[PDB]
């Protein structure tokens, strides 16, 4: 019986990430599960120190000591009340500039660096400044009060699943605004429950008809 | 200018209440809206010093200087992972004495009494201990956890929404196994907002075609 220890971000826990551990788990009864919320920053520290074995986050840290395998693109989406005023660009999307000036919820309040940090940075390297930012514990949360009308929220293309209703999900149409999904593990650590767990994220991202990054 | 003050559980996020607060925004344009999370607990204090003045809570809890009104009550049900072997009750449900024994995920972790505190009073009024449980800090996490493979996980119905994919929802057949949506205010307050969202309520439940509870 081997022992697995694989970190996440609760912001996976949404998507594709249950369904690809729950495949996992399923064709390797051999192997303990422990799962461990671990935010993406941390993940790199706890891999070095064997605390995790793997790491799926949304890491855009590269370090020496870890091997950063990048599985998929996730394009961000406005998240919008339906009758809003910007639900005239539900066809064709919006370009972050447009919103600005909107009431906006930020999330999560967590240690930084973190995915609130993220998307306030894409308005700055942008040269953009949100007037009416409000931050918002998390996602559902901000999902909710926008169904509530308190404003528009920015999500992952896998947050437009949780089921807030109400709502209208704009796409946007900005070729920096995406959040990147990877799962990291120690680049000295060849276990074959790597090759094993990328072949589960192959086969539910076929299931679910998106297209990876990766090749095996 | 009037400030109305509305304390609220996380999860009621997921339900009809967002609808309910859009509709008495849109009736009531003057009246300037603030949106407070609050715990079922918190907010019987909260509503004694002033700080909110509607509580939208998520079990019964009780104060003699507090009005509460039931406005729905929620039939719980178990999420677990749609292959997990009590999914051979899913065209009829379970008792909670056939379910002491199952990895079981309590959520969330907030000030108690809390959703968790309410589970595990329903074991005990029925004399039951569970063998196996494990807090989860939010319904969102402990639902992806569900399907990640980790346990079960009792559920009001509304949570039959959340959008978590693999999942079924078994009902659960005891007496006791509801959960009430109630709006609590201070007994003295008597309010022109306290009609108007009654109103909106009942509106919104009826647009939905579900029937409330309320003595309209
Ligand atoms: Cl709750
Ligand atoms: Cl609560």
């Amino acid at each position: 019986s081997q022992t697995l220890r694989i970190g996440y971000v609760s912001s996976l826990l949404y998507g594709l990430l249950p369904e690809i551990i729950y495949l996992f788990r399923q064709q390797n009864p051999e192997i303990h599960i422990e799962l461990i919320e671990c935010g993406t920053k941390d993940q790199i520290n706890a891999l070095k120190q064997g605390k995790i074995d793997l790491g799926f986050g949304r890491l855009k840290i590269t370090d020496p000591a870890i091997r950063r395998i990048m599985l998929h693109k996730e394009q961000l989406k406005l998240a919008i009340h339906k009758h809003h005023h910007l639900n005239q660009f539900a066809a064709t999307g919006v370009h972050l500039s447009q919103i600005i000036d909107e009431p906006m919820l930020l999330y999560p309040v967590s240690q930084k660096p973190n995915f609130a940090t993220f998307i306030q940075s894409l308005f700055t390297e942008l040269g953009l400044v949100p007037s009416k930012l409000t931050e918002i514990r998390e996602i559902q949360l901000a999902l909710g009060l926008v169904a509530a009308g308190e404003g528009v929220c920015i999500v992952p293309a896998s947050a437009m699943d949780i089921g807030v209703k109400n709502l209208l999900y704009i796409p946007i149409l900005d070729d920096d605004a995406y959040s990147p999904i990877s799962l990291a593990v120690r680049n000295m650590d060849h276990s074959n429950y790597i090759p094993k767990i990328l072949a589960c994220v192959q086969e539910v991202f076929a299931t679910h008809h998106i297209r990876p990054l990766i090749e095996s």
